[PDB]
């Protein structure tokens, strides 16, 4: 049991869906994704990426013109897999030397193909180690393709991974672009889907001591094969009622105590009764209570994601529980005397006695490499310095508006808890503005202000250069210390946008806030393709 | 705990299976060759490789697989395929007993050039194997370049001990089908393909499988940020290797080979010598007390199948208790040297050699893992030889093979050999039987049957009331008990399945290292 892993930390980007959040709005609304593909790319409809070109080279030190060399989908892992380390309240500082495995979920090897016609820097492999390259993470590095179960895979293995003691931290992902009509067309009535997704994970007690914050936790994984079957796509109904059964009984996992699985199918494809008939049939095995789980499938919003399904379900999973609701799927037997129900309606979701909610996610490729894994609801024991920076002013600006915006749609932010998280959670870039603020609507006020260049006495901003403080000696720390103490921020606030590194512990007494999710690094928005 | 290697295959520039391999390495033999025309002009794009023959060779019929699909199956995928089930055969397995086990498949691959050339993704490759024999332990491919198939060994080893698994098929494939891609890894290039199978120890033991060696340690991790992507780390290679040594509790002064990622001459290797006698220094001040060598001297570096070529070298050197040369830093204070000789492999009394692989990757994905030589306990007339192919000119490929083998191994346990033919092969339509007593007597017939002699020792048929009939069924028992081997050997040969376990009183034989299935030989390139 005590092998349960929290996962600390989320970011994901899906077609109609450039973060999280919209991502949430989306699935709440009932929103379908799924377009009509148009010639500027080249069935007919797909869960689409938008501006798969831009990325942010200078961030991640990379020249711009090995961007242009970079396949799209290492770029944009590069960018979601970092913001999820934001996301948790993690920077290159506190991630330095880590052991921190990555586990990436991808399936083709497209772009590369294109360039070689004028042309390794394109390989699964490198795909993998290009954020503990930049991060100088130290656990393992390494790329999974086993088609669409692909990131639900590496997701099982950060978790053995974790529990074994081999590494204290994973960043488990996936991506998948279709930059080709082939790649399409592989895929297939299965409407093929784009995205890229990241999930941090940490052994639950490391987490606990840490005081992250916990989105859910992982009770159970289990991964298997299909073996010999009537062609290699086709699905094992046997293959999947064992997956199943051997993770509810190595876990001790009552069925009856899940009430949402989130399907590898959407209900409508050769493979799905299968699918349903075997999660059925184990639950029965164990229960007579009927229809107390529901069941959907993202992919009816987003399109079938192929090796980042299993990231883009978890997340779902994830976002369902933190708001206590289910959420519908989209056009989806007899449910009737089954334990299973399709959940077509945005309702709150259920518990019976404080019982934490439990979720499932399935995973099933056509490789045959089939994965599932159990999550479970944690149910925690439960003036102010706001700090901005980025690397480029353009950057600080959107970040600002990102704040803003956040700050706005969210009127129960703990103000506390947020500039706690920016203070620690961030690192602290050349392009820097802080304010003070003691009210939701003083935040508003001065992230305002600072993007209409209102003046405004509370605000301060600069940009770091190689400035010149006399503090960084004796006499001058022994002042910031009585700064603090007797709290004169603005004092704080001025030197730290100047450069001055601030130990923000010393802010905190008694109290001390907690890191929460925030929006994460506004990334430049260049465009980079073929030479 | 302990993982025991059960069965292997190999195929490697200048070896077409394992014990040309062997017979390669104690003779110092290198492979490497100029890359000839039929590959491509080298002049028209350095200029050698250790390279595989006749890679455009496989068996489809045997595996089920249409010879038109044959021709759009990335080269990479057939070997493998060819070269894994191979490994279960030298274990003693076959599709009876392998259906529905859970051995999962972990497959190091890092090129996908056939498909562009033109089913041939990574994904598919791994599980090949899987879907033909109906196992069902997860199937995954692995590219972290040239530390693969020994980060596929690693979750192999992860997955027994948890008990998600009960056996696995841990391999490595590499060929270089393109100039384009020999030049790219360039920045000599090394093909081949090989197959380890593994199960716990007390698993293997209590099924009485032949065991190589024993893996004792394994880890791997990540160089992280260094000077360029292909650049080692020095830190990296000395947390991983101590790190490993820690938690399993392996005294340094214990190992005394290890098979180097690097030849010694290569950018990196400076750095690899360092770290390991570093790591080794910090618990010892004795010196030179441990070897160190690359195959990759003799076969070219090998990319993904880098770990287990380096894997089996280890495990033949172990059982035949020799050291072999590598071919071609202060070592005097270190507790390191170059073994450039062929000699015995020596122990201080009693105890079981130890040794380590290494494989670090052009991602920074490192691994590294500890073998022990394992230590069998002692061990407490005619005999009936079977053999079936699928089509009768294997069946003759396959007695030429045994003879071979029968005559290059002087002292084989003949009972050993016959009850693995029994037990450890399947029983295929084409089909061949004999009695033997004696080595020479079993070259004898064998080469009879070569030469179709008209001998009456030798029975053969291409596939019965021994099936229905109670007191028919008797008989046959009553045959074995008085063991009326010819009879058992007739109705075999004709289709009746034995349950060879009878033959066997209170004395049972063992499963040994036989050569493999001698897969048709049929070319198949782009359509």
């Amino acid at each position: 049991p005590e092998d349960a892993i929290a996962i600390v930390g989320m970011s994901g980007r899906y077609p109609g869906a450039r973060n999280v959040r919209e991502y949430w709005d989306n699935l709440v609304h009932a929103r379908n994704a799924i377009r009509d593909i148009p010639t500027s790319r080249w069935c007919k409809s797909m869960g689409m990426l938008d501006d798969i070109e831009h990325f942010d080279p200078l961030f991640f030190n990379i020249p711009p013109s090995e961007a242009e060399l970079m396949d799209p989908q290492h770029r944009i892992f590069l960018q979601e897999g970092y913001k999820a380390f934001e996301d948790a309240g993690y920077n290159a500082r506190t991630l330095n030397e880590k052991k921190c495995g990555v586990y990436l979920g991808i399936m083709s090897n497209e772009y590369g193909v294109m360039l070689n016609r004028q042309s390794t820097g394109n390989s699964f492999a490198i795909a993998a180690a290009r954020i503990p390259y930049f991060l100088n993470l130290k656990g393992p590095a390494i790329p999974i393709d086993t088609a669409s179960s692909s990131s639900l895979v590496g997701t099982h293995l950060a978790r053995q991974a974790l529990i074994n003691k081999e590494i204290d931290m994973a960043l488990v992902g996936g991506v998948s672009l279709y930059l080709t009509p082939e790649s399409y067309m592989s895929m297939c009535g299965f409407v093929p889907g784009e995205g890229a997704g990241a999930l941090v994970l940490k052994r639950l007690k490391d987490a606990e001591a840490d005081r992250d914050h916990i989105y859910g936790i992982i009770i159970g994984s289990g991964i298997n094969q299909d073996g010999k079957t009537n062609g290699i796509t086709a699905p094992s109904a046997k293959s999947q009622m064992d997956l199943e059964r051997d993770i509810y009984e190595t876990y001790g996992i009552h069925p009856e105590s899940i009430s949402y699985v989130e399907m590898h199918g959407t209900g409508t494809k050769q493979g799905d009764p299968i699918e349903l008939e075997a999660l059925s049939t184990v639950f029965q095995e164990k229960t007579d209570k009927k229809q107390f789980c529901a069941i959907g499938s993202v992919k009816s919003n987003i399109g079938h994601t192929s090796a980042a399904a299993g990231v883009a379900g978890v997340q779902k999973v994830l976002l369902c529980m933190n708001h206590k609701t289910l959420v519908p799927t989209l056009n989806f037997f007899e449910f009737e005397h089954s334990p299973l129900y399709v959940n077509t309606e945005l309702k709150p979701w259920e518990t019976a006695d404080g019982k934490p909610r439990r979720a499932c996610v399935s995973s099933f490729g056509y490789s045959g490499t089939n994965a599932h894994i159990v999550i479970e609801e944690y149910q925690p024991e439960k003036s102010a310095l706001f700090v901005l920076s980025a690397k480029k002013e353009k950057q600080l600006k959107a970040y600002a508006e990102a704040m803003k915006d956040f700050v706005t749609s969210n009127e129960d932010i703990d103000l506390e808890d947020m500039a706690y998280t920016l203070q620690t959670g961030r690192e602290a870039m050349d392009y820097r503005m802080a304010f003070l603020a003691d009210s939701r609507e003083m935040l508003i006020k001065a992230l305002d202000d600072y993007l209409a260049e209102m003046p405004n006495g509370s605000i301060f901003a600069a940009h770091v250069k190689t400035k010149k403080s006399e503090i960084k000696d004796h006499d001058a720390k022994a002042l910031l210390q009585t700064w603090i103490e007797k709290k004169r921020l603005e004092k704080v606030a001025e030197l730290w946008v100047k450069g001055l590194q601030i130990d923000w512990n010393k802010l905190y007494g008694e109290y001390t806030p907690r890191r929460i999710s925030l929006p994460a690094y506004p990334f430049a928005e260049e465009y980079y393709w073929l030479p």
